[PDB]
């Protein structure tokens, strides 16, 4: 308690002692309360004219309009410990697992040369705005780096100054830059070095792309075995326990000199002891700490996240199989039934799941997993929308899995190839490319962000037909060497003004390693789409008067918005498609 998280806390009175006040009114129930300081602040979301401008039918369907306009009461709960048989399966499963993720892969610091390029380059690291504007500024600046020093020496000492998180079914957990680095020097190398590639870990899909996991979780659909299970979890962030993060922590097992220290600094003063600040409007700032529960950066909770669920859901597939008849008790034999369960099988096991942080895929042995539900529940990993002991609902077909908020259908070209593709409810794709981020956006930059949403379009979901239609359209609006922007960055192919065709070729022909017959498509009609009532079922508008007048006048859209942009170079794309070909 308060010799770890003191200092940080002192620190911050100081700087408010006008202001300083143990408030008796104060909501928190599970969150230790320390004091509160006066503030007076707070960025909603923006409409993207360029998209809006070039989807007219979607102006009337709420389900496209109400997303643009606009549970802390989840954050303040409490996990009770599981029991001492569960704390075992954790721990064994959590040892063997860091060492075969650690075979082929050696854990290093990662630099402030490394760190610099990240903030050079816009990647969303959660820091905050005060001394310099931007984190561009403060990295070019040698007093910063003397402030990282300062509190580096003192993670080697063992001790926290200025690791304090500040809050704003979603929790995002800003640091300052400073504290941001120390995380990412001890713990980036788990995404830089792509420790849960799924050659590296079997189970996960770092680094895989949109375009990847269909063929994924058709490969996992080839096992024999029982239903695809895909259950969420209710909060997974606000259910990670102190053992979860105990179990975490031994990564460090494998690290050593420096490296060893800070990492061991970041878990124990910054994860396993937090200190946030919380905008109260009642405007106080409350200064609160606890002990569990996930808050770091997204990157870091990321890979922990596919770690602990990758554990999790090992231990719920030992449960349906009999490898531990009871979470209340390990037996001296049943710990030597489940090491030799992990030795014999546990790589084939990982191999039967698709885990991205806390959404999960698992294909289990047989069908017992379903209603294997002890140690599931004992760990905390509550399932969303459904009784605790009533049995998993599985899928009898991969095409149906839900899975990083897509679904997969298998497309036969005309020349038999096949292609695994994603989809979604086209609602939600067209709601969220109408959608800007911060203020200050030029015309020319909302027109770069329309077209990097036009090219995701083109290169994932070239199958839907009013998507293909609008991509053409934005691409045909928006000066053709203007470059795809975004300003918060799955491998992003279509962030790229080379030629949409050949990227779709190399991603979906050249580089796909499921696809054995080279040779290249030579025009967007050899593509193909989605039955029309498929594409109906997926939210298309085909078969609307709204939608066919939109088709047929497409190109006084386009003009109507190359005339806001003005006298620039567009190219016509629309001729690409079979019926504005003569
Ligand atoms: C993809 C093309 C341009 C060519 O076949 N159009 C369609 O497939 C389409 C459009 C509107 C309505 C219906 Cl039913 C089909
Ligand atoms: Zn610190
Ligand atoms: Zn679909």
């Amino acid at each position: 308690n308060l010799d770890i998280i003191g200092k940080r806390i002192e620190k911050i009175k100081q700087e408010h002692e006008t202001s300083w006040h143990y408030d008796q009114d104060h909501p928190y129930k599970t969150w230790a309360y320390h004091g509160s300081y006066e503030t007076k602040q707070t960025a909603s979301s923006m409409v993207n004219g360029v998209v809006r401008l070039l989807t007219k039918p979607w102006d009337i369907i709420p389900m496209v309009t109400q997303m643009a306009m606009t549970f802390k009461e989840k954050v303040d709960t409490r996990t009770q410990e599981p029991k001492e048989g569960t704390k075992k399966l954790m721990k064994i499963t959590a040892e063997w697992l860091w060492k075969e993720l650690g075979k082929k892969k050696t854990p290093r610091m990662c630099t402030r040369e490394e760190f610099t390029r990240k903030v050079r380059s816009n990647a969303a690291l959660g820091a905050i705005f005060n001394k310099w504007k931007s984190a561009r500024e403060a990295v070019e600046d040698s007093g910063f780096w003397e402030l990282v020093d300062k509190e580096r020496n003192l993670h080697l000492e063992g001790k926290c100054e200025t690791c304090v998180y500040n809050m704003m079914s979603r929790a995002i957990w800003y640091m300052w830059l400073g504290a941001r680095f120390l995380e990412f020097e001890a713990l980036g190398f788990l995404n830089e070095d792509h420790w849960f590639s799924r050659e590296n870990s079997l189970s996960g899909v770092e680094g895989e792309g949109l375009h990847k996991l269909g063929y994924i979780l058709r490969d996992v659909s080839k096992k024999e075995g029982g239903a695809m299970y895909a259950d969420d979890t209710a909060g997974w962030d606000t259910r990670i326990t102190l053992e979860d993060l105990k179990n975490e922590e031994m990564v460090t097992n494998h690290m050593e000199g420096e490296h060893k220290k800070l990492a061991e600094a970041i878990f124990k003063l910054t994860y396993q002891n937090k200190v946030v600040r919380v905008q109260r409007p009642t405007t106080v700032m409350d200064i609160i700490s606890r002990r569990d529960q996930r808050g770091s950066g997204q990157v870091v909770t990321y890979g922990l996240n596919t770690f602990t669920n990758m554990e999790a859901q090992l231990i719920r597939q030992m449960e349906g199989e009999g490898v531990f008849k009871s979470i209340q008790h390990l037996t001296v034999t049943e710990e030597i039934a489940v090491k030799n369960w992990l030795v014999r099988v546990g790589r084939e096991r990982l191999s039967r799941m698709a885990i991205s942080g806390d959404d999960c895929v698992v294909k289990p042995l047989d069908d017992r997993f379903a209603s294997a539900l002890t140690a599931l529940n004992d760990m905390g990993k509550v399932r969303k929308d459904i009784q605790q002991w009533e049995p998993s609902r599985g899928w009898n077909d991969w095409t149906q899995v839900p899975f990083c908020s897509h679904h997969f259908h298998e497309l036969i070209m005309k020349d038999g190839r096949v292609l695994v593709v994603p989809c979604r409810n086209q609602d939600e794709l067209i709601g969220r490319a109408r959608i800007s981020q911060g203020a200050g956006w030029s015309l020319r930059e909302t027109a770069c962000l329309g077209k990097s949403y036009a090219q995701m379009w083109s290169l994932m979901y070239f199958h839907r037909r009013d998507l293909r239609l609008a991509a053409n359209a934005i691409c045909s609006a928006v000066p053709s060497h203007w470059v795809p922007t975004s300003r918060t960055t799955a491998t992003h192919e279509w962030m790229t003004t080379e030629d949409m065709l050949t990227v779709w070729n190399r991603v979906w022909i050249q580089e796909n390693p499921w696809m054995e017959d080279k040779t290249p498509v030579e025009s967007w009609e050899e593509i193909p789409y989605l039955g029309k009532r498929e594409d109906q079922w997926c939210g298309s508008l085909i078969g609307l008067t709204s939608r066919a007048t939109w088709a047929k006048n497409i190109q006084t859209a386009i003009n109507q918005v190359r005339s806001l942009i003005g006298n620039e170079e567009y190219t016509d794309y629309m001729p690409s498609m079979k019926r504005f070909r003569r």
